[PDB]
């Protein structure tokens, strides 16, 4: 497995040039996980500071997203962001499944290895579903929720995520009015470099929508095991994907919990909203830090 | 009032009392008098039922529950001002947020306790408006096809909400709400019984105004709305059986997974191959799905 | 007679835009002088009643949109103190705080309006708090506009402003009015302007009776309340927003950035449906 | 081990005046760094507990007249901050406001300090009020100068001189204008600010000084925990406070008052007159009966 970290580390100089550090600063580290090796973003106070954070992101994106959270708060706060196997840096194994239900045992890997403790999860898209697996099991070492246009229910009724999953493709490109097109053509040829090579993945993603509806009812059947870790609810509002119909389902399900709606905002709430979701970020910690 | 209430009676029955076999009772209220359904034991019935309807929909509606459930249990079944043959008053504003206070003030006078509630469509809402703040009083919920949240960003609900807003005045002169928006809530065509689908359209005939608001409410009442889901833990621990219509395209899943997720005393019925008026669509076979459910509230 | 009076006056005060202020104008002869008010709204009352009270140099004009988008379901009263707006303006009235107090509780018993929502803006803030303070079971809630309740003769802030010589506050202190409105306010600024230039001194000269709602603060502290605030206005700054979100159990505070001191005119009818957000919460307390 | 160190420096703070600082140098190796303390009175513990936390750029030495007078029969217990007096000053630690909670919450476990009454100055209210908001039940009352618990990043006082001292640090720290020249105007008469402490507090900040520049900084950019405070008000609000406030401070003006004022249920103020913000340097022992007023109340 030791031999898998080489493999990473020898494309991050054979292959790796192109990731624009100006922009992603952060050093760069992997871990052979028995399934494959991950890399990872661990950056912070050398402390571990007030807090553990780790970001977990969505299909087709990668840790590239959450780089405006990581540069602004590693100065008091661990940031840890995971790019998905198949994804980013890391490993592209022909050996797995790429479904969301072994997606979510490399997260609980990942942070068993790295012995991450009362950790605050932020989730976008997938990354809700493949972290509110930990917080569904392991809801003593999860410290809050930050949740981003993102579920947690089998929707195999609602036609809309059926016509998204069943319709003809290689996989999920970016773009399924404040402006025409709502990244940075800087950004937007970062995450396609990322989706270069092995692509399985981003296609993998939108068939298990309806193919893992058994894994999501057996989030959604013990979700009274979360409905007590204090979360914020932060909201692309003119996302397509995730109506206010998701958004008020959260509002729900969550005793001890805060919501801000972005309007003009869309999917990729990180990008597009960008620095400014850092003090919403923030002001969460800092209430999570009261224990 | 007086002369208003022997009025409602005495030119009552177009309808097929052999469907509607129930006695027509009258109440005078403060903004107009309200005609209702109350079927049951003579004896206090095992449970206490009231049962309120959607749009155009009145107590016909539930007319399967009462037949059924009277048997055992008292069954309340109420026409808003408007609706069924209610008073059709000149100053009430049809407001669903003024529904229940009628609603309210409707209760107090027949005195109910432990009640359990029948929600459909705006009747959810009008009556989660009074377990919400009567909530110790309020036994059990039977929801089917509704909602207790402002959508007023979502644009489902906003195209519907604002093409019946134009239509309004139009749809007021011909009554499309009866002939066009009862017919495709249906999952089949066909069960929408003629008998049924006429007497519907008989009943919302003289002034119909109350018709045409609830379709505007659906955007123009999100600051009662609102209220209701901001105060929404006052409901979340009393049971619930949800019973939807999986046909519904009003009232997508996505709306039933917020009460799954509201309720925690609940569990829920998809009827695939059933649309928004499940009263009507599913009739009698509805009715073992109440008794499954007031046998466990009685049984506490 | 009094009211009389007022009758002739305002028939000859065709200078109202009544475009925008349609209201039936409303006279009573109350024991200091006659007030003018609007009383607007559903022949049932209403689902609720407000009562809302205007500041310096403005008058009820201020509350035209709560009036116009409101009226439908409840019942808006809004009152000219006098020597403002179309209300008379007697040579015999002290025109200062603690005594336009007492004609706003002898107005509400006069008109006997029962669990009102008091709308208060600048010194209506203080007058209604008054009533609020000693008869706390005949209010349904408040809603709070760029204002005050306490002494501040300590504070150069406050002190300077009242300490500053003028005949009276202008309005304004490039330009946040249509000048519609402007002239609608200055025109009732015509005549008689003396209680305009009571009030700015007062903000002094009736520390005591700031102190006496101060200190007995606790009798409005758990009444529910809507704070909506001019985040620009220099007058009353975050430093008081902070004190009444402090004071309240029960509220909520809506920050308008952007927006300065006259939050009815600068806000608009965007104001609306933050009031019947709260009207519809203060409506399941009774 | 680092607290000898510590020690070692004391083996070379002669500079301190013990005439007017008779009390004994204590020192507690916390996690983050090792923190100077002051533990003094009655032999076993006094009729009630003190710790005192101080502002910037002052230290215990601030307290200097309280513990003189009260260690008679209460225990007063007094600390500086990593980066201030003799406290040690940490290469890897942020200085932040809401870190330095976190190191007095690990001192007063350690300490097991129980019951406590809270003095607070400045920066010392919300590094205190982080403690007592969220271990009310561990605390007696709240003697409070000069200070906030809220988030002010909107009110363009507090911004203006954070935003100056924001630009300023780099020579601010170089030259130490937060001791020859912030402190001064925090002073009604210059006169009472003597000679002698103004040394003091100038050679207890000498060295790296960081902690001192960064203060002024997170009046802004610590917004963020003073809003997780300020949004949790209510957990302190039954607690007893006493408040002295001097009225000729700028920089917290009774427009602040005013809102501690409205927060505690029993609460009773002093309105220092022709006094400035330091308070207990200006106003000296004629501070102590104030506190020792509280502190006989407090004891039920």
């Amino acid at each position: 497995s030791s031999n898998a970290r080489d493999e990473v580390i020898a494309a991050i100089h054979e292959e790796a040039d192109w990731v624009d550090r100006t922009v992603y600063p952060f050093e760069s580290r992997c871990i052979g996980l028995s399934s494959g090796a991950v890399h990872y973003i661990d950056e912070g106070p050398d402390d571990g500071g007030r807090e553990t954070l780790l970001m977990l992101h969505g299909n087709p994106t990668w840790s590239f997203l959450y780089r405006h959270l990581v540069r602004d708060l590693r100065d008091e706060y661990r940031c840890v962001a995971l790019d998905y196997l198949g994804f980013g840096l890391s490993e592209r194994p022909t050996d797995f499944s790429y479904r969301p239900e072994d997606h979510a045992d490399v997260v609980e890997e990942f942070i068993d290895e790295l012995g991450l403790e009362d950790v605050v999860l932020v989730g976008h898209d997938w990354g809700g579903p493949i972290g509110f697996s930990y917080a569904i099991d392991h809801p003593e070492n999860v410290g809050g929720l930050v949740v981003m246009n993102t579920w947690m229910w089998p929707v195999s009724d609602d036609k809309h995520f059926s016509r998204f999953s069943k319709l003809l493709r290689i996989g999920r490109e970016l773009c399924e009015f404040a402006d025409r097109s709502r990244f940075t053509e800087s950004a937007r040829e970062q995450y396609r470099a990322a989706n270069r090579g092995d692509r399985t993945g981003t296609g993998i993603f939108p068939q298990a929508i309806l193919g893992s509806r058994a894994w999501l009812s057996s989030l959604w059947e013990q979700r009274d095991n979360i409905a007590d870790i204090p979360a914020r609810i932060i909201w692309g509002m003119e996302d397509s994907a995730f109506r206010p119909a998701e958004l008020r389902t959260f509002e729900a399900l969550f005793e001890d919990s805060s919501t801000v709606r972005l309007y003009g905002v869309g999917h990729y709430v990180p990008e597009e909203f960008g620095s400014d979701l850092v003090p919403l970020v923030r002001e969460f910690l800092e209430e999570v830090h009261h224990h």
